[PDB]
């Protein structure tokens, strides 16, 4: 398939150059997989979602994403514009209130929460997580990521914002998950986005744009727009049967662009997401 005019991410995710605007990818786009937006929630009746988003566990007064955050980053998994497994079904865990703020335990039940859930869940064609959330290094988040991973979800988490080493962020610390920088549409690594021996990815993270709350749509930045790129790629390269949840990180980060980022820091993975689709 080709989504003409498509978001630069989308473009950039299925081309081995940057600077074109078509995103390629198969029809089967993320059918049959399930991807979780662990985040502010999804406002599931936007339209772009198109019924296939909804939100199944909140852990504020409502269920609602009152901050957008949550229905941006669904928009990037899954919406049928800005998405980039148009047909997988996005599950709306709102471990972060309005502000996009969230205790660490809240945000850990979430993920176990999901670890669990997705046995409520058809998901045939295997379960990702999207966690577009961060704050420092925490041993009891690092893990909750990890057995979130360990029951069979590809967990990917956004590296973090502050142009620093991600190994003092969690959940982008956390080895076992796939930890997501954030490239911009000139292949340039995103000025915010962290670095490190612990990311596994780049994924574009500059200017996304996707879905918002109130049926809008709006582009915005951050390792936390990335991860929805890796977490919609791993959907889709699980639904091809490409990968599984165990190994879509691995097969992500070795199918990937290679050296074609710039200002990457010694140390840190030059590999840019990429969907590998032979139109
Ligand atoms: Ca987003
Ligand atoms: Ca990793």
């Amino acid at each position: 398939a080709a989504q003409t005019n498509a978001p630069w991410g989308l473009a950039r995710i299925s081309s081995t150059s940057p600077g074109t605007s078509t995103y390629y990818y198969d029809e089967s786009a993320g059918q049959g997989s399930c991807v979780y937006v662990i985040d502010t929630g999804i406002e599931a009746s936007h339209p772009e979602f198109e019924g296939r988003a909804q939100m199944v566990k909140t852990y504020y007064y409502s269920s609602r994403d009152g901050n957008g955050h949550g229905t941006h980053c669904a928009g990037t998994v899954g919406s049928r514009t800005y998405g980039v497994a148009k047909k997988t079904q996005l599950f709306g865990v709102k471990v972060l209130d309005d502000n996009g703020s969230g205790q660490y335990s809240t945000i850990i039940a979430g993920m176990d929460f999901v670890a669990s859930d997705k046995n409520n869940r058809n998901c045939p064609k295997g379960v990702v997580a999207s966690l577009s959330l961060g704050g420092g290094y925490s041993s009891s988040v690092n893990s909750a990521a990890a057995r979130l991973q360990s029951s069979g979800v590809m967990v990917a988490v956004a590296a973090g914002n502050n142009n620093a080493d991600a190994r003092n962020y969690s959940p982008a610390s956390e080895p076992s998950v796939c930890t997501v920088g954030a490239s911009d549409r000139y292949d340039r690594r995103s000025s915010f986005s962290n670095y490190g021996s612990v990311l596994d990815i780049f994924g574009p993270g500059t200017d996304i744009l996707s879905t918002w709350i109130g049926g809008s749509t709006r582009s915005i930045s951050g390792t936390s727009m990335a991860t929805p790129h890796v977490a919609g790629l791993a959907a889709y390269l699980m639904t091809l049967g490409k990968t599984t949840a165990a190994s879509a990180c691995r097969y992500i980060a070795d199918t990937a662009n290679k050296g074609d980022l710039s200002n990457i820091p010694f140390g840190t993975v030059n590999l840019l997401a990429y969907n590998n689709y032979q139109a």
